[PDB]
């Protein structure tokens, strides 16, 4: 039997180098998949960590939590991932502080105590995977004009 | 003019058609039965967006006459996020399987255009919200080289 | 009935735009198929034209015409194609003239005139297509860490 | 350094390895029946390539012992074309079968591994001719702007 | 001639970063073809106070593919004109700006090119190396 | 720091092409990091006559997909010496030269970069437009 560790680690794999989550939040936005830029510690396993500002408009709809789905591609479409989970704010120093780097840095005036610096996190309980292969069809001959 | 409606529009369509893969899910519910079909349009522009399907999908028995729907695109190059706003029903309208069948979808089904087990979902597409991946320049930092 | 001219189409659009073909001569070369960029008159249609040079190892080989077989793929791999015909020489002045460009020049250090300057045609009577679509496979639900 | 063999190799087996399609020609013969066959190896470099196929292709009456072919290889991008010599023969070794066995072989047998209708080639490369797609700087053009 | 200088537009419009001098920055052009091109900054930038009037400036563009290279001469200087910030002004733009508009420390500069040399890249194959295979 | 400009050596080692001031050329260098910065030519080039004892030169450099922006300081000299020549030979080089190494028209230059400023540039998700469909 193929066991489900080489699948999980592939969509780990695709997710730390494409970064891009479309999360779609029920009775919020009219329920659009927003793209967001995921940031993980480690290679493997979440949370799943989005840098945003204070102003953004989920903050205000989060609360405590709100259920949320994930729509996932990696970069050439090889793997096409459904991520569900709970999404809120959790704007810990101590993560900023070990998720920072000059890419995130530019996203900010004041770095990492600039006041208008959010952090969101999507604590993922499963995901629904798809590989994406390629087929090739039967081949058909054809006379050359 | 990159940022405008018509341009933005245009890149989507050009984006769907080539690369059409869709995450559909069922607006307002429980479990969105969310998963990944792919998208074909008449033309190389405008909706209804059609999408092959089994009679056994999940989605196709909450439908009735059409459910809203939100639709997760993006380019194969990541170049352009979409999210694609309508209503979702089956309208296996015979006429409309002839034009849109082609040997990649004769490939899913081996009853071909009379298999029992086919349906066509149409996705009559009200609105999208279009996010382009651009780029940002970092802080410039001087090194010695040798 | 799907009629084959789509099909035709499609070669001739990716020949055009993507134009590598690996070329294997039998008996010449240990039979390998080496990649020279095509160059068509107009959309659609051969001969199929390579730019080279008099000293290429071909050229004593050809004579009044060596049977050969195409490897072309689409920029993407979307389409390969097998392409068989006859390759020769065919270095007319006319011809030259016509699919001359900044592109094929700078490949030439006299210009149209430069005695090194030699050109191949491949008289293509038919070609074997295969599309090359993509399958997603089943979706696996996995708990995720 | 980009020309030396090591890494004439390495980028070789690094693009057969993500990218797999191979046009597979029969040397020193009338109709070589050429098609394109998806190459696998274990591990990330080093042959045998190895190709799964059905026992009614038609190259596979004519290898016995193992016939010499040429396998005409370009990367995804166009990057790199890569000419690949060796012998070709059937080995059907069900352990190897089942090292190769993954979800995307699966779909193409619906048997499986039992599936009488199975046949897996072996090249066993000899060497190859591997050319890299550079780029040719054209001669500047000062234009006027406005 | 015609088509070459419509290539090298076209690359800018959809690629936008040009090494002024010494430092990249995002071209903006109002329509397909022609200049002036506009860069987006702010009042702190170095470049500002050394421009005056309007300093003679080089620029080295490529396009994204690597398939077009450009060296631009022109005429660089500010031209904070609020009716040029309106024409330009969208969603991406205001992403860069916490005020608008009316943000403070906006900054609009207009490089007037004269003249421009450009080199066409294209693919070319390689000589083939012979490898023993392992 | 020492991972930023691994990363331009990287970079500068594949996509090879810096704009030197004005013209595109193709930089080689040997081994993995380091200069100096070797540019095949011929002795007709413009700049040979130009450079003498070695000028200083100011290079634009980009990553082929514009992820990396690269401004190189240095002195550039010709330095056409057949013990490098030897060494930086391969059959791509070759392919440049009629007359191979011996070749009358070759000439190489190397450029001895002391410092460059480099600016990395990451994707990012621009501001969501909504557009009615047709």
């Amino acid at each position: 039997m193929a066991d489900p560790k080489e699948l999980q680690d592939k969509f780990w794999k695709a997710l730390k180098s494409d970064r891009t989550v479309m999360l779609g939040l029920d009775g919020v936005e009219d329920g659009h998949a927003r793209p967001m830029t995921a940031q993980i510690e480690g290679d493997s396993g979440g949370p799943i960590w989005f840098f945003t500002s204070k102003d953004n408009a989920l903050i205000a709809m989060l609360g405590q939590g709100r259920r949320v789905i994930g729509a996932f591609s990696s970069k050439g479409h090889d793997l096409f991932a459904s991520i569900s989970g709970s999404l809120r704010e959790d704007t810990d120093p101590a993560v900023v502080d070990r998720l920072w780097n000059p890419y995130v840095a530019a996203w900010y005036e004041g770095g990492k105590d600039d006041p208008k610096l959010a952090l969101l996190r999507l604590d993922a309980d499963h995901a629904q995977i798809w590989l994406n292969g390629s087929s090739l069809l039967a081949g058909i001959k054809v006379l050359l004009g």
